[PDB]
């Protein structure tokens, strides 16, 4: 199949991603050159989901500028019955390649750490709030980790709740800041560590959310050669989001400074 976008043909490879009423396509433009097009179909949207829509493509566009380590819009779309938004291709998602590597190389970790840093931080500048972070929002390009999505539309997944925050639990029935998306890092850089998500063993979602609300559940790190590493997962993990690390922290941080 084919795809024209704001005159521009692009051919399908495949289909990375699915999501509700949306793909996304690897594809090639008439020289080809690779980019990924997400298509929404809009038909049976409501004003909910199409303002959702429109408020990340105006986010993406205006972010553009802040980091290269946000995805690249180049390009969309959009009526009434369909957006195509053409975008950066990839090496791969980051959930993908964990699951393949299964020992990292520590100074890889800790370049992709910076990358996921700086990407969080340049939305919270805007002040958007992800709340959802977890491996999928992550891209591998050239040699550095992307940040996919901003939380504000609906999630895709490639062709899950390890990284919830305790102030999103407690919130019911808000205490969403940006501390929120330093939880989700935290437990992602525990699980490129530790090669497991702090809760990861615990057996039944409903057990795992009081465990994850509940101090006296002390949450435990194996020591390892790196100390700064160990401090930063335990400085993310705090359960009181007052005294969780901040990104700007995070950034002054010897783990991310220092190296060797
Ligand atoms: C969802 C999305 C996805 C990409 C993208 C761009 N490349 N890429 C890739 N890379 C290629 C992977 N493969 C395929 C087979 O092997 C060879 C290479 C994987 C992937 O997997 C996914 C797929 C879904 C979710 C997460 C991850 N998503 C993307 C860019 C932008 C957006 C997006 O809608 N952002 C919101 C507007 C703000």
């Amino acid at each position: 199949e084919c795809i024209s976008v704001k005159g521009r043909i692009y051919s399908i490879l495949k289909q990375i991603g699915s999501g509700g009423s949306s793909k996304v396509f690897q594809v090639l433009n008439e020289k080809k050159q690779i980019y990924a097009i997400k298509y929404v179909n809009l038909e049976e949207a409501d004003n909910q989901t199409l303002d959702s829509y429109r408020n990340e493509i105006a986010y993406l566009n205006k972010l553009q500028q802040h980091s290269d380590k946000i995805i690249r819009l180049y390009d969309y779309e959009i009526t009434d019955q369909y957006i195509y938004m053409v975008m950066e291709c990839g090496n791969i998602d980051l959930n993908s390649w964990l699951k393949k590597k299964k020992s990292i190389d520590p100074w890889e970790r800790k370049s992709y750490w910076k990358n996921m840093l700086e990407a969080v931080h340049t939305i919270h500048q805007h002040g958007i709030v992800h709340s959802d972070l977890k491996p999928a929002n992550f891209l591998i390009v050239d040699g550095m980790l992307k940040l996919i999505d901003f939380g504000i539309a609906n999630q895709m997944q490639p062709d899950t709740v390890n990284y919830m925050p305790p102030e999103a639990i407690k919130d019911m029935s808000s205490k969403i800041s940006p501390k929120s998306d330093v939880w989700s890092l935290g437990c992602i850089l525990y699980y490129m560590t530790y090669g497991k998500t702090p809760f990861q063993q615990i057996i039944n979602q409903i057990s795992k959310l009081h465990a994850i609300i509940d101090p006296n559940h002390e949450i435990e790190f194996p020591d390892i050669p790196e100390k700064d590493l160990q401090d930063v997962l335990k400085c993310c993990l705090k359960r009181d989001p007052k005294q969780r690390i901040s990104i700007p922290e995070l950034l002054a941080h010897p783990y991310v400074q220092i190296q060797t």
